[PDB]
This record gives C-alpha cells, sequence and structure tokens, in this order.
C-alpha cells in the first residue's frame, strides 16, 4: 500500500508518443496528492476519471472510457499486442517499493513508446 | 529491424509459473534456437514468432489451457491468471531485464524475459 506525492505539470497525449511521455497534469497531481491506494490500478483508476471531469476532454468512445476509469485508446501505429491504451510509466525505479506514487516521476505513454523505453 | 540473438535457457513444463515472480521466466533455449539470426521488423513480429514457435512445441505448450493454445497457435501471447492482469494488460508481456537493444537492433533472447504484467510493473516500479 502506498499514496500519491508531487505536482506534476501544466492534446498533451500528442506527446505521449515519444521522449519519456506526457507528464500528469498539476490539477489531477493536485486532486490525488496524498490519497493512499491499495494498488497500482486503483491509482490509475483515480487518474482517468480526472482526465474525464477536466475540461484535457477525446473523441466519444475516448471519453466514455475515461469517465469509468479506463485509459483511452491510442492511435492504431501506437498499439502493441493486446496493449491498445496509454499506459502509467515510471521515469525511475524510485517508487520506494510500492510505497510511493511520486506524480513528478509518473508519466504516461503509447505502448509503443513504452516498449521502445525499456528496450524492444 | 533487429536480429534474434541469445541461447535463452532450459526449463521444463511449468515454465510460465514463474512469470510473475523476479525477473519472469527465460526465452526456452529451444524456442531461441529457432529464432537465431533472425530478422523481425517490429517488436510484435517477434512477439509473434515467439508465441508460434511455443505452439509447435510439445513439452512447452502441453501445461497450456485450450484458450491459450487457441492464442499461441496464431503468435498471440496468452493470457495470464486473473490475478496477475492489470487493466487492459492481460496476457504475458516479454520484457528487457536490461536496455540493452541498441536502439532496437537487436532481440537478445537472455536479455529478454516472460513476466505477467502485475510482475512487469513491479519490476520497473509501479
Ligand atoms: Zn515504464
Ligand atoms: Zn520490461
Amino acid at each position: 500500500p502506498g499514496k500519491a506525492t508531487g505536482k506534476g505539470k501544466p492534446k498533451w497525449l500528442d506527446d505521449a508518443g515519444k521522449d519519456s511521455g506526457a507528464p500528469i497534469p498539476d490539477r489531477i497531481a493536485d486532486k490525488l496528492r496524498d490519497k493512499e491506494f491499495k494498488s497500482f490500478d486503483d491509482f490509475r483508476k483515480a487518474v482517468w476519471e480526472e482526465v474525464s471531469k477536466d475540461p484535457s476532454k477525446l473523441n466519444p468512445s475516448n471519453k466514455s472510457s475515461v469517465s469509468k476509469g479506463y485509459s483511452p485508446f491510442t492511435p492504431k501505429n501506437q498499439q502493441v499486442g493486446g496493449r491498445k491504451v496509454y499506459e502509467l510509466h515510471a521515469d525511475k525505479p524510485i517508487s520506494q517499493g510500492g510505497e510511493v506514487y511520486d506524480m513528478d516521476n509518473i508519466r504516461v505513454t503509447t505502448p509503443k513508446r513504452h516498449i521502445d523505453i525499456h528496450r524492444g
């Protein structure tokens, strides 16, 4: 069990397909900061509810997805195998053993990008 | 475009049971030897080769349930136990132990491991 820290930074999702991904925006950072979380999808289910309700809004199927706490589908050429959505990526392995959800470290990436980061 | 190199490890039946612990399960040595010095255009095509070769191997496929057999026959990764799945990530994932692909130019089958989405996120830091 762990909790969320950090400030994130001010589509941003068009950036998700290169470099280290996109940052967790400040407003979302502000809303999750200090919340304890049982597991990794619990934290991820919190992040995406936040994109929806923050008018950063996403085609109809994508707006519906995030509203229920699902990552939105990436473009076809950015998906890989069964991975069709945006993924949360730790820029460094510093989760302090899954005790921290450092929202300055955590980034948003396409599957293609995220695999290319860790290697491919 | 990148080429496969490597060797992998001898594994038994139940090799996938180890995919949710430590650094994941090794590519089996028989698989690596079928794939060595092959060229793959994309990471997907390498992933597809790995799983098509799994389906063509009695001892490596035999613990696989009927659903996962159908998956691997087509080059798709097999589904993990439910408690190893995370969000839309439901099938085993190929993982680089170290970031040593040389910009995608190699698939090092000593470095590449088979993990569950749960373990995989944990390795990189959840
Ligand atoms: Zn990552
Ligand atoms: Zn990995």
